[PDB]
């Protein structure tokens, strides 16, 4: 799975040419701030499908796979 800088850091190059392997893409910072968990979930899922071009995603929950609550973790198609 290749994703863009925009996917990973939130801004930058648009084309999907960053290799992340077989795991999730870390969309840094997409779940930061004071919005509700539901609203953050929507922002994250749409960043994942619309920018990372994955199937969906979810905010960090402290697990090994999704360790940072401020980050959004996107799954491939």
């Amino acid at each position: 799975w290749k994703v863009s800088e925009r996917c990973l850091k939130g801004h930058g190059k648009f084309q999907a040419d960053q290799e992340i392997g077989n795991g999730l893409a870390t969309a840094k910072g997409q779940c930061k701030g004071t919005d509700s968990d539901q609203k953050k979930a929507g922002k994250c899922d749409k960043h994942c499908t619309g920018v990372c071009l994955g199937s969906g995603g979810s905010c960090g929950d402290g697990s090994s796979q999704k360790p940072n609550k401020e980050d959004c973790y996107c799954k491939s198609k």
